[PDB]
């Protein structure tokens, strides 16, 4: 694969709105981001399309690009960072300067939405990319849980690439949906114990794929959406929808074989899912959507929409250990 | 392609419920549309899972797959029908019974989620099948829309198959979302002067794909979405979306390279589009979608979520003439 060079603490990163104008509409929130990474040592580019609307999106899908595309050119900007999702990333896939990215391969994370240019970069370039932290939603939490996200990140993007790395699993977590673009807080969010269950036995290792499961059916059946593999490990999150979208993507990805093909899944927290009376959870309709094929579920993985989130490398080697609660990177990610 | 026997007066018509239970959640509505068709002489077969709910849908996977089975085996039935459409139909796609539909080609007709079913089965045995009335949404409709939804209903399913059939624009239409369940009418919905646009110039023939494109990403990628090639006519519509979610499908198909192969674009008139305070409508985000790609485009045809509904089929040539602002079907599509 190709691998950008890692991380380091004052190293350059330029953020890009490809979707979602949030650099205005939570202003605030943004501000605290900025200041959080500021405050770390590190040096931040703004995309030109910072402070910009165009209503539902930053600006034009060619200005949204050419954004994208410009950080890439920029020789000092080690890690290109997205400052929030929202419905559009996609739009862009066609006016991705791939070239130049294979040229000067860097650091390129993000979730939600972006999982569109996580995935399409990868298809078109074998770049190893990062289903991570976005700069208004993840960095802009107030701390305890943004220094979790922190940690994370900065493990994950600066250690010395030797040896498998086992992620720790986080004490507590949130979905709440309060303190977002309000200056100050009333009080901190409702912090729930780690609920996070592995289905299954034995050791799984393969190839991770996949992102926000939503935001795929944008890119799905195109050349930008990476062929999912025999023995793959498939990652997929949503945040905030109803129980009746969650089986409609579960049974797409039955109906493309998908679980014919994967030797595991993780799934991520669901924010603030809505099962709509029913008491289910996720796992409960993937479940029957599987109907009856045995593969290990690793259920509640910290990273998605919730808080705080992990750092994932897209399209490298893990190890699921179902006996023993844990999952590790066993392929390099880095340079 | 294989056909189906032509509807008649005084035919059976069997209806399922293949996603949300409206027979339950909207009865006064679907009470009003049995009544509706029994008034025209129809008899109607309930699907055995005609009032059950299982929270945000009618049945497991399997018990709606079964419904619509059951339906398929009566010899007695001439026309297959949805109650309403939801989120969940791809899910049967598994378990229908393709051999039976093929030894017993029926009339099977609804919209939205249920293009899934429309879609996949054409997919799999090439019968015509149609884009049009569900029993509660369409026929449960109040008058003075539900008349012509109606009247071309059955001059779609009853005419002769000689010559081609040009289409009736309705004089008026809404989107408005009231009078929904209940006896009476809140008050009359407004009623649009019907402002359907030809983009482009001459005549183009081709065969007609597609459907609710929202619902089309629940099978994309796989066996049950049928293959678009060069010359086709993309028919599509959506519901109730933002204008961010239509960027996003619109994108879906450029990258998918349906753009590159259709020779002309039927978008429905989508209903209580979102356009984010934009004041665009659907067919200029298109536009910039498209990037220069010269297709003719029929905006804002009546066979989509507004009233009243046409009834089309799918899967056979329809003419539509840019230059006389009208549309035909070219093909036979029945028996
Ligand atoms: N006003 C508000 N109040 C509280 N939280 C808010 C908020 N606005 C945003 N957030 C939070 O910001 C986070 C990031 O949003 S996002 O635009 O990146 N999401 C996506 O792209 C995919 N969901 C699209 C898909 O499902 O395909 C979410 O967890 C929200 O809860
Ligand atoms: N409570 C209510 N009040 C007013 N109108 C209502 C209503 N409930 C339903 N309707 C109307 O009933 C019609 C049919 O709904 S539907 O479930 O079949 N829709 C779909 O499957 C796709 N949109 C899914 C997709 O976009 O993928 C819609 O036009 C609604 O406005």
């Amino acid at each position: 694969p190709l691998l950008a060079a890692p991380l380091a603490v004052g190293d350059t990163i330029g953020f890009f709105s490809s979707s979602a104008p949030a650099t205005v509409t939570a202003k605030n929130r943004f501000f605290r981001g900025v200041e959080f990474l500021q405050r770390k040592g590190f040096k931040l580019v703004s995309g030109k399309l910072t402070g910009k609307t165009d209503f539902y999106r930053s600006g034009t899908i060619k200005e949204r690009a050419q954004e994208f595309n410009e950080l890439v050119y920029n020789p000092d900007i080690t890690c290109i960072m997205s400052t929030i999702g929202g419905d559009n990333s996609n739009s862009l896939l066609p006016f991705l300067d791939y070239d130049a990215i294979i040229a000067n391969p860097k650091i390129i994370i993000g979730y939600s939405d972006t999982t569109a240019l996580l995935a399409g970069i990868y298809a078109k370039t074998g770049l190893i990319t990062f289903y991570g932290p976005a700069l208004i939603p993840s960095f802009g939490e107030h701390p305890p849980l943004v220094d979790i996200t922190y940690e994370s990140f900065i493990k994950i993007l600066t250690r010395k690439q030797a040896g498998i790395y086992t992620y720790t699993l986080p004490e507590k977590w949130s979905d709440e949906s309060i303190n977002w673009n309000e200056n100050k807080i009333l009080r901190p969010k409702k912090l729930y114990k780690n609920n996070c269950a592995f289905y299954g036995s034995g050791k799984v290792e393969g190839r991770v794929i996949g992102g926000n499961l939503n935001t795929l059916t944008g890119i799905w059946g195109s050349e930008w959406m990476p062929e999912i593999r025999n023995g793959d490990i498939l990652f997929i999150e949503d945040s905030r929808k109803s129980i009746a979208t969650v089986e409609r993507l579960f049974s797409m990805l039955k109906l493309n074989r998908v679980f014919d093909k994967v030797s595991a899944i993780i799934l991520g927290k669901h924010e603030l899912f809505d099962c709509a009376g029913s008491k289910r959870r996720p796992y409960e309709v993937l479940t029957e959507v599987l109907d009856g094929k045995q593969i290990p579920v690793l259920d509640g993985f910290d990273c998605s929409h919730t808080h705080p989130m992990l750092t994932l490398p897209l399209g490298v080697k893990l190890a699921i250990d179902f006996d023993n609660k844990n999952i590790s990177i066993t392929e390099q990610y880095l340079s």
